[PDB]
Order: C-alpha cells, then structure tokens, then sequence
C-alpha cells in the first residue's frame, strides 16, 4: 500500500537533474516511474527541486484547486519543471511523449499530518 504522499514523490519528484537533459527524458522517466504500466498516463509533470522546498509550498499561497476544492497552494518562487505529454503516435503499450522544459509556479493539493503534497494540480 502506497500512501498518497509516497505516490506524489514517485509521480512527480526528480531532484537529480536541474532540468530535462534531452528530448527523450519523458519517454524514459514515464516508463521508469511505472507510469505507463497499464495505460499511457496522458500528461505528467516532473519537478526538479529539493523535496523540502516542494513540501514547503503547503505553507505558501492558498488557492482553489481546478476541481473547486480549497486545499491547494501555489509556490511563491518559480520552480524548474518538465512537462510530459503524449504524442499523436503514442499507443499503449508503446507510449510516447514530448518533453518540454519550463520554470513556472506550481500548484499542489496538500493533506495530512504532517501536511504534505498529495497531488500536482497545475502550473502558472
């Protein structure tokens, strides 16, 4: 049983690079994080910052989530992120992605004790 806090780190954290090293970054990471296991996840964001810096966003700017919920929080600083989206050719199990580098503010939904990120909502 994977906790929601643990699943967020598997799906979104990559503190090991300052940014996506190549255009094949997503194809490789989507596969290695088990995100293409039973279906090709259509969109996924990776964050290249320390976990402590990402966990601290839960104490920053409170904003509404895309689904109307109110437990979302936006980062005061921009963060290095990599946006992964399926290409027109992608077809399970042969999932394929486009890698795009960006530096944006991130919005995550927090929950629990301690209060941590459990869902990546969007970037602005």
């Amino acid at each position: 049983k994977e906790t929601a806090a643990a699943k967020f780190e598997r799906q979104h954290m990559d503190s090991s690079t300052s940014a996506a090293s190549s255009s094949n970054y997503c194809n490789q990471m989507m596969k290695s994080r088990n995100l293409t296991k039973d279906r090709c996840k259509p969109v996924n964001t990776f964050v290249h910052e320390s976990l402590a810096d990402v966990q601290a966003v839960c104490s920053q700017k409170n904003v509404a989530c895309k689904n109307g919920q109110t437990n979302c929080y936006q980062s005061y600083s921009t963060m290095s992120i990599t946006d992964c989206r399926e290409t027109g050719s992608s077809k399970y199990p042969n999932c394929a992605y486009k890698t795009t580098q960006a530096n944006k503010h991130i919005i995550v939904a927090c929950e629990g004790n301690p209060y941590v990120p459990v869902h990546f909502d969007a970037s602005v």
